[PDB]
């Protein structure tokens, strides 16, 4: 299948990713607290939704939770702006909460079930959200060749992510505070509530840096 692209909300961020996040692809977004990858996570649950003419893909979401930082409430905020139903976003944002690291790797694993039956649907998983992806790794590996161990099971669950993007052609989106995925864009903040992304690493996209804001849309330029 052809790469269908999600729009962030911001045309600026979209130029910078080539039109928007990828399908087939596992695209991470790393920052500190406050930088926006929390924002652009909730932003792109609801974009996806959108039909192709919009900036969607007429999509599902999955969204894994490590620290409880989903929101239903802004879903709901950016859903209403958008002029959307905000019952039915919520209802095609299938919602899961990891409590520890071994629950995080099992439930990307489970999601693979769940994906399979929506693929012949009006509306299959086009997204699948992992925030943040290595809170529980970091916090659980503490002690003598904890840091060799973390990376070999950091590596298996983002390979299982890899296999469900290309497999069933979903958009995998994490989120890092502060390894390889087939995209990485730094987050910080600008001056205001502005923002700025910059594309560290892509293969088929040339370095860059875009400026967006943090609005009641989620993310716009």
């Amino acid at each position: 299948a052809t790469i269908g692209r999600i729009s962030t909300g911001s045309k600026s961020l979209d130029k910078l990713l080539g039109g928007g996040i990828e399908t087939q692809a596992i695209t991470e977004v790393f920052g500190e607290f406050g930088s926006g990858k929390t924002q652009l996570a909730h932003t792109l649950a609801v974009m996806v939704q959108l039909p192709p003419e919009e900036g969607g893909l007429n999509g599902s979401v999955m969204w894994i939770d490590t620290e409880n930082t989903f929101r239903p409430e802004r879903i709901r905020e950016i859903a209403q702006n958008r002029g959307l139903d905000p019952d039915e976003v919520l209802k095609h944002i299938a919602y899961a909460r990891a409590f520890n690291s071994n629950h995080q790797m099992l439930l990307v694993q489970q999601a693979s079930a769940m994906i399979k039956e929506l693929l012949n649907t009006d509306r299959p998983v086009k997204l699948l959200i992992v925030d943040s992806l290595t809170s529980h790794f970091r916090s659980e590996y503490i002690g003598r060749g904890a840091l060799a161990e973390r990376q070999q099971k950091l590596a298996k669950h983002l390979a299982d992510l890899h296999r469900l993007a290309n497999l069933y052609d979903i958009a995998v989106f994490v989120t890092n505070q502060v390894h390889s995925a087939t995209l990485r864009v730094y987050l910080r903040k600008g001056k205001g509530g502005k923002r700025i992304a910059r594309l560290i690493d892509a293969p088929h996209l040339p370095e860059g840096e875009a400026v967006f804001s943090i609005t009641e849309k989620g993310i716009e330029d």
